[PDB]
């Protein structure tokens, strides 16, 4: 497993290898060793998973948690292609409306660690585009909220030719702008606080 | 989400909800209310997942971690149709030697929770059909085991009508009843004790 610290701060792409062999083929997406030597810590505790599955131009996002409680997450593309994509939208952060993207495919997956207070949008390339989610809290459609993933101040590579499929509530979606003027983004210092509490070693004898 | 206690002592199914939309398809295949009311305590902590995909008519198992340490796992199918079966090996049970089947396909998505000490098989049938894991402990060659799954005492639901498509490992495994002789089998009582400490519900303020 290869790990690669993207420039949104904390975030982390990891490459397992694909074993195959003449049953079909074997991935091994997260791997608490190769994580913690990336992070520092271990992957939260799991309170949900999800299984998600898009058409070709489903564009989805960006999706962020109120923070506090906030959410941390670790997808990987499990079927398709995508252009997975990281906004930095918590205030104060070094890298503070920074995106970074990861070509999800098939032939060559990737994992992506999202910290605590980030946003996530992703462009499904392809039909039957599944990402599969750990996530350290339950989904409350509440504490969940979209900023446009289509606002021209970011320019985020979701364009793929056709016009965007979007939900009404990603498509309203205020900008980055509106949510920092209103006081709505996260904050940095408290989501790395929450984050450092959910990755905690355990330390045991 | 919908969960039933499966006869193999602490087997559980889960059966979550698939939403669907103009996009496409929203499933949560495990989540923590419903796992913690069914279970009694919530997921272990996830130290590697797996994503494995089968060929038609590829029967995998019966494996096993020794025990101790021991593994619990948590599979849903996140693509294609399998026979998935859980096998009570620990010696001790009150269903030791029972055996469990649930039916994974997409039209109607399954997970499985599988207690430390159990043992784990499937038949895929339908090509590119994809098992989805969270697993307790990181995979080590050595603790993992494997026992006959084509063994005629267990009458495991495993043919399909074609030759069973089966790694050499596999297909050389020795029986249920040879590994109870040889005392090669969990323990019922270690694994329980075990399954407690791992799924050890948080207690804060």
């Amino acid at each position: 497993m290869q790990a690669r610290k993207l420039a949104v701060d904390g975030a982390i792409e990891f490459t397992p290898r694909v074993f195959a062999d003449d049953r079909g083929l074997l991935i091994l997406p997260y791997q608490e060793e190769a994580f913690v030597e990336a992070h520092g810590g271990p992957l939260f505790r799991v309170a949900q998973t999800i299984h998600s599955m898009s058409k070709r131009g489903v564009v989805r996002g960006i999706h962020y948690t109120v923070t506090p409680p906030g959410t941390a997450k670790y997808v990987y593309c499990a079927r398709g292609k995508a252009m997975d994509i990281v906004i930095d939208i918590r205030v104060g952060s070094p890298t503070f409306g920074q995106w970074d993207s990861v070509l999800m495919d098939q032939q060559d997956p990737r994992a992506v660690y999202l910290p605590v207070g980030v946003g996530h949008a992703f462009v499904a390339l392809e039909d039957d585009t599944v990402f599969s989610y750990m996530a350290s809290r339950s989904y409350v459609t509440q504490d969940e909220l979209a900023l446009s993933a289509l606002d021209p101040a970011l320019g985020l590579p979701i364009d793929i030719g056709v016009e965007p499929i979007v939900s009404d509530r990603d498509r309203v979606a205020i900008t980055l702008a509106e949510a920092q003027r209103q006081g709505l983004l996260p904050d940095y210092t408290t989501s790395q606080e929450i984050e450092r509490r959910l990755t905690a070693v355990p330390v045991s004898t």
